[PDB]
């Protein structure tokens, strides 16, 4: 099964920094979602999920053919909340008309952690949408509830090892847990519409209390008000994960490096780049264009 990458006819960098721009002005915008949150969690959250269904044994699922936008995958419970960043891009979509569903959720997600600080993620246009019943099954995206070789295996199957997937955990400083999408319930850190490392730093530092939310399921709290997903700790309770959860607690630049190469990776799987396809574009941010 091949998915091959076509750019949206005659467009280059400039009309992706367009649509790059609409989003990030919105989430400036649109800053009072989820208690003054805004939208730059979801929007990465949803990114990850549009291509979290991969399947690297044959090639069904990924970002590729924007299938998020059909009931299945829209109403999978995996996605419960996610219908709000759906919602956010619409008026994108309207305004651009010619992007693609996969390049423009994987957009969502570059511009949201770019917004927020984080480091920048090249990004490749050229997903294309296909029909619905290309769309995968439920059943794909991860359980919160397990252990560390349960994440080491799940992962492999989006070809992630474990340097990316503790990297790619860090996008848990963002953001939080609602008790009635995921039966989880309280964000991971103080700054949680900051791209930091603050995941890893509170994974050591706080101290952790195994206690039972109000859907009667265990997550790891501390008395700061912080929250940890037992896959989340899960990351210092194996030995492996725990030395990449305290070089990434030591060294910003090297997480900021290390997560926007997973990232990049994660929502290019399953795509095929002609040899000559554009090279990736790196979108400047708002502050960066004085905007
Ligand atoms: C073992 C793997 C993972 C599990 C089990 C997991 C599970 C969860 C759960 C249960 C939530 C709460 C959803 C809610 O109640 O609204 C959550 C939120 C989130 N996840 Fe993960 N996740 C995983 C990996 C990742 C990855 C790889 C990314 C992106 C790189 C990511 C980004 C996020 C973000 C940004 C949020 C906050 C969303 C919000 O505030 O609306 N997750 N995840």
């Amino acid at each position: 099964l091949v998915h091959v990458a076509s750019v949206e006819k005659g467009r280059s960098y400039e009309d992706f920094q367009k649509v790059y721009n609409a989003i990030a002005l919105k989430l400036r915008e649109d800053d009072e979602y989820d208690n003054y949150i805004g939208y730059g969690p979801v929007l990465v959250r949803l990114a990850w999920h549009i291509s979290g269904t991969w399947d690297k044994h044959d090639n069904t699922g990924g970002s590729y053919g924007g299938t998020y936008r059909f009931k299945k995958e829209f109403n999978d419970p995996s996605n419960a909340g996610l219908q709000n960043g759906f919602k956010f891009l619409e008026p994108i979509h309207k305004e651009f008309p010619w992007i693609s569903s996969g390049d423009l959720f994987s957009l969502g997600g570059v511009t949201a952690v770019q917004e927020m600080q984080g480091p920048k993620i090249p990004w490749r246009c050229g997903r294309v949408d296909t029909p619905e019943d290309t769309t995968p099954d439920n059943g794909r995206l991860p359980d919160a509830d397990k252990d560390a070789g349960y994440v080491r295996t799940f992962f492999q199957r989006l070809n992630m090892n474990d340097r990316e997937v503790v990297a790619l955990m860090g996008a848990h400083a963002l953001g939080k847990t609602h008790l009635k999408n995921s039966g989880y319930e309280g964000p991971g850190g103080a700054a949680n519409n900051v791209f930091t490392n603050e995941f890893y730093l509170n994974l050591l530092n706080e101290d952790w209390k195994l206690e039972k939310n109000d859907a009667n399921n265990e997550q790891w709290d501390s008395k700061s008000g912080y929250m940890m997903l037992p896959t989340d700790y899960s990351l210092i309770q194996d030995p492996k994960y725990l030395s990449i959860v305290k070089e990434y607690a030591n060294d910003q630049d090297k997480f900021f490096k290390d997560f926007s190469k997973a990232f990049e990776k994660l929502l290019e799987n399953g795509i095929t780049f002609p040899k000559d396809a554009p090279s990736p574009f790196i979108f400047k941010t708002l502050e960066e264009q004085g905007l």
